[PDB]
């Protein structure tokens, strides 16, 4: 077994190398002035078993195209298995056609991942897993709760966790009930004694804020004595981290699928939690 | 039969329908705030044979991504064939493994498109023919070289043909030959009365504009009158086009399948080309 750290690792590929003590091998890449990516696999692979760590974060587009040339190349050069770690899959917020005509980008992207070699696909909270039946080869699922949750409880004095939407309830009770706080979540349509409480939001993806910003207010209006807002995906933006402060969000948490900055946010490294899903 | 026009058409995809007298049908598509990409093709297609018009110039990534979106979209929708016309193919120039372990770009690319649904290729210009063995459909090459003679023709009053290296040789002859003016190329490793001629420098490809600049030289040191430079796929990096006119290069003959500018540049429509080979 080896580990070839991809285009786009955020620090994964170099941890992983540690905790499962396996030999670490960078894939070489540059730009070409064109625009085009150039990609490089620089060792023998002959017979090994591969952990690909490529995560599909912005640009997503290059990112995914980069993730095929470094799959079919590993697979080209002998490797006897292919497991790509994507921490952040692009195009997971597309499930299905909304509207007639519609692309399934999921689906387009998980059927170009089985051609092209990967045997075993390991995300990190996908936006809705049910997504990932469309790839063929084997699925590890990566739920970081444990780590969110000890992070939590560090920085949180007297959490409340209150999930944005019914689709965040289970991430939001499944991480309540391993550090025993109260959970909630708000019900769109048309517990509750968050009141002095130190809210917590947990979604599994921020990007715009909106969701964040129209539960913080309620939260605030309820008494909440702070608010914190937590996901795993932190896609901040434009307005965004701003945006947020603006309505009196405090804390950041995310994690490492993605490349941030640190003005905050506190960025938890979920190669810990990947590791045990090998 | 019916042409949808991707998201990266120069004008091609209407032009067609002029001249096929074919339906048009626009694919709806935005950026997401994210980054990535929205596709929705907005009518019926049930048992309709496709013609897919979408070129993968800058931002090639995206355009692919694209390109693998809308064409498993239209397979998904029940299209009868899909053709997919794709004027500037991207990732050419990566043909083999110049050193080992290099990717084979244009082979995963390739066998992409076929998985996803294409039936048919439709390229111009590829930058090395052989290339699209890799695509298990049906293939149509498109050499535009009859529209360039008639536009030097037009342009250039005593047209010497010259290729900057032997692989543009048979491209400088057969527009050459068609409109009866001498040709040449020059000879790297370590016919020439051009003297007093107006040259014409031809490639498949202008990026960085280099060949095109050390081609110049030799022609006024070889008592060129003028130099024209001229290439299927304009591709302009940088510098290029003034790169170019420091050392001379007064006129610029591209095509659409491109996008691109006009102080200068003499843009060829190819669609009556690609409407002969289809
Ligand atoms: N990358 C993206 N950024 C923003 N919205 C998206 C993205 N991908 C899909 N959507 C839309 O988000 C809606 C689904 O909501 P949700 O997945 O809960 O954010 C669908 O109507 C999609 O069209
Ligand atoms: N998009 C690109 N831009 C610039 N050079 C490239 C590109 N793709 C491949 N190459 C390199 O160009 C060399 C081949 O030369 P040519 O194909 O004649 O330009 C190879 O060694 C490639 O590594």
């Amino acid at each position: 077994m080896i580990i070839i750290g991809g285009s786009a690792t955020n620090g994964i590929d170099e941890s992983l190398s540690k905790i499962l003590s396996i030999p670490l091998v960078k894939v070489e890449n540059k730009i070409f002035p064109d625009g085009e990516s150039y990609i490089r696999v620089p060792s023998s692979i002959r017979d090994e078993e591969v952990l690909l760590v490529q995560t599909t974060d912005y640009p997503q587009d290059k990112h995914l195209i980069e993730l095929f040339l470094i799959a079919e190349t590993i697979r080209d050069l002998g490797a006897k298995k292919l497991t790509a770690i994507v921490p952040y899959l692009a195009y997971s917020r597309q499930d299905r056609r909304f509207k007639d005509g519609e692309a399934i980008s999921i689906k387009t992207i998980l059927h170009i991942l089985s051609e092209v070699g990967v045997n075993t696909l390991v995300v990190v909270e996908p936006h809705k897993p049910e997504e990932l039946s469309y790839f063929k080869g084997e699925l590890k699922i990566v739920h970081p709760y444990h780590q969110i949750a000890r992070k939590i409880k560090e920085i949180i004095e007297d959490p409340f966790i209150l999930a944005p939407d019914r689709g965040a309830l289970d991430r939001a009770r499944k991480i309540a009930e391993e550090i025993n706080a109260p959970y909630s979540y708000i019900e769109k349509e048309r517990n509750i004694n968050l009141k002095g409480k130190d809210v917590v939001i947990i979604d599994d993806i921020i990007s715009t804020g909106g969701t964040i910003v129209q539960a913080t207010r309620l939260a605030y209006s309820l008494g909440a004595k702070s608010v914190t807002a937590a996901a795993i995906h932190l896609l901040l933006v434009g307005g965004a981290k701003e945006r947020l402060r603006e309505v009196g969000v405090k804390t950041l948490i995310g994690t490492n699928t993605i490349n941030v900055n640190d003005k905050d946010i506190i960025t938890i490294d979920v190669s810990q939690s990947i590791a045990l899903s090998l």
